[PDB]
């Protein structure tokens, strides 16, 4: 009834199915993934080709999509392979393969265009006039949730100044051991904002609030009047558990219109804003968000651009249709 299809439960894949729907509904990345030159690749060893198959299937199949060819291609086939890692590691590995496969193509640099943000790490000495400014690149933000009640407080703590005193004094080189202040300052925020909520260090289930609309202009060094840092909540990656028996589900409003759906493996059903947002705050049952996806209001239309059958090359279609014919025998 939703118009969207789900993914098969084929093991202890955990967060894998949740990330797959998250990336699929990042329409600009989906289009880009289809434009990859996979014609000469091996149907078993290729991760970029495996990511296209899942994306094509999710776009056309009425039946729950299989991920067996994907899990094999990046070598996470052991009983607890996904339990040894995190959603951030899987996404880093998956997107490194699709961006590496985009080199030389027209769609080269899709991943930095959507996920790269500009940061500045600084160490300013108190008693000495020496400052070490280190401009860094980031593709996601790891937010601490323990003690913090909401995203604003987590961002306040993220940009907060650290004191380098006594035993943890700063090596100012020629100025010797100096008492200094360490902090981070945001230069730019990416069109696709992936926020990792540090619930897993053990698993913390304390109440943590996130808004539907997130204004982040107050955390930037310099603000643009023509382009404010207003972010629209797109995906809510959820987990149910304490230490054992973990169930992973993802909530999405794919069009960014505020009309949400619950993506529980093979079962995709329409849900309220409450079920997707408020109900995944945690506290008091045991259900909470571990990862959030926000899209910049100005980039909402471009990131979530319409994807049709014509946006998939004939060479890709021909190969996956042949693969369907082989398995139909
Ligand atoms: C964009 C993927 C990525 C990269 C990364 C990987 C490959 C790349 N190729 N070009 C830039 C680039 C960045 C580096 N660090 C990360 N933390 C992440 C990341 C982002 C969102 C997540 O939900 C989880 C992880």
């Amino acid at each position: 009834h939703t118009g969207y299809v789900g993914l098969k439960n084929q093991g202890a894949t955990c967060y894998m199915n949740s990330l797959l729907q998250t990336l699929f509904f990042t329409n600009q990345l989906r289009k880009a993934v289809y434009m990859m030159p996979t014609e000469g690749d091996d149907s078993s060893k290729s991760v970029p080709l495996a990511l296209q198959r899942v994306f094509y299937e999710l776009q056309h199949s009425d039946k729950p999509v299989g991920t067996k060819k994907l899990t094999k291609s990046f070598g996470w086939e052991t009983l607890d392979s996904f339990m040894q890692h995190d959603v951030q590691e899987l996404c880093r590995v998956l997107l490194d393969n699709v961006e590496n496969k985009m080199k030389g193509t027209c769609v080269e640099g899709t991943i930095p265009k959507l996920f790269r943000g500009k940061m500045v790490s600084y160490i300013q000495c108190k008693e000495v006039d020496y400052r070490s400014d280190r401009r860094e690149d980031y593709y996601d933000i790891q937010l601490s949730i323990k003690g913090k009640k909401n995203i604003f407080e987590s961002f306040v703590d993220y940009v907060a100044v650290e004191q380098l005193d006594g035993d943890n004094k700063y090596d100012a080189g020629e100025h010797g051991l100096q008492e200094a202040e360490k902090g981070v300052k945001f230069l730019t925020l990416p069109p696709v904002l992936h926020l990792q909520l540090m619930r897993f260090m053990i698993k913390i289930n304390d109440r943590f609030e996130f808004p539907e609309q997130l204004p982040l202009d107050e955390f930037l060094q310099k603000t643009d009047p023509k382009d404010p840092a207003n972010y629209i909540l797109h995906a809510v990656l959820v987990h149910s558990g304490d230490n054992h028996g973990g169930h992973y589900v993802v909530y999405l409003n794919p069009k960014g219109d505020g009309k949400w759906c619950k993506f529980d493996d093979d079962v995709v059903s329409r849900c309220t804003k409450e079920e997707a947002i408020e109900h995944n705050y945690g506290g008091h049952h045991c259900t909470n968000a571990y990862m959030l996806v926000y899209i910049r209001e100005s980039k909402l239309s471009e990131v979530l651009q319409a994807v049709t059958d014509h946006d998939i090359p004939q060479q890709l279609v021909e190969r996956l249709q042949e693969e369907k014919r082989i398995e139909a025998q």
